């Protein structure tokens, strides 16, 4: 598996910050557009992309705090990033587009899809973001570690002070052993402490136990704009996976409308990490369907 990112740089502004992305393939059709989440970036997608380029434009953003965009002085609340992803589609006048999403990027992925459905001409995602009812629907394993993160004193000495979320967090989300060298990629970004919010903020986005009650609803309204959708969809999953356990994907599969699932063998959040050639290969294959 790739471990460098032979991506040239792109910037826009957006609403008066730069924001940076992978360009890459031809101008003359449907483009697709990666999201990543937390805490990761469009390096996620690098063994990805190489399977659609060659076909389809590439566009991978990195989330404002994150990646290389810039890191202004926000809470870095989902409200935050959904009017920064907003302002950056537009900003490269994208029309109609077709959308790849994982974590916290399926968020703002099916959050605009909903608010503009006639743009959306397919959704791939993976270890996507749902409503957790109560604590005991959170995974049993992370059920300490995701309510000392949802914290202000521990939470912060965690995220921010020990920079968890990356030294800890991350590489145990992958089933495979991450290597120094990818880590490496991961770490640049957050060097800083002061740079680390958007790792603390996230995990208290989370709809879990009914709070943020804001979020539970917006994530509620999109997950019933998805079951509602003939949108064509196509869901990876592994084994156990973390936020979408096996048996939950089986039961999307047959109950969102229009929508394939494939299993991408074990896996727990970062699928993109263990099996990057299958996703990218069917994510291809996928495409010339649409
Ligand atoms: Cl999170």
């Amino acid at each position: 598996i790739g471990t460098g990112f032979p991506f040239d740089p792109h910037y826009v502004e957006v609403l008066g910050e730069r924001m940076h992305y992978v360009d890459v393939g031809p101008r003359d059709g449907t483009p697709v557009l990666f999201l990543h989440g937390n805490p990761t970036s469009s390096y996620v997608w690098r063994n990805i992309i190489p399977h659609v380029a060659p076909t389809h434009r590439c566009i991978a953003p990195d989330l404002i705090g994150m990646g290389k965009s810039d890191k202004p002085d926000l809470g870095y609340f989902f409200d935050d990033h959904v009017r920064f992803m907003d302002a950056f589609i537009e900003a490269l006048g994208l029309e109609e587009v077709v959308l790849v999403i994982h974590d916290w990027g399926s968020a703002l992925g099916f959050h605009w899809a909903k608010r503009n459905p006639e743009r959306v001409k397919g959704i791939a995602f993976m270890e996507f973001i749902r409503p957790i009812p109560t604590w005991d629907e959170w995974p049993e394993f992370a059920r300490e570690t995701f309510q000392a993160f949802r914290t202000t004193d521990v939470g912060r000495k965690l995220i921010i002070d020990q920079n968890v979320f990356i030294e800890g967090t991350l590489p145990m989300g992958v089933v495979r052993p991450l290597t120094e060298v990818e880590m490496d990629h991961y770490r640049e970004p957050f060097l800083n402490p002061v740079d680390r919010e958007p790792l603390w903020r996230f995990p208290n986005e989370l709809p879990i136990a009914g709070e943020p009650a804001n979020i539970v609803a917006l994530v509620e309204e999109y997950m019933d704009w998805l079951h509602q959708s003939p949108v064509p969809k196509l869901l990876f999953w592994g084994t156990p996976g973390v936020l979408i356990p096996p048996a939950e994907a089986a039961r999307l599969a047959k109950s969102l409308p229009n929508c394939k699932a494939v299993d991408i063998g074990p896996g727990l959040n970062l699928l993109q990490e263990d099996n990057p050639d299958l996703i990218g290969s069917e994510i291809a294959r996928w495409l010339s369907t649409l």
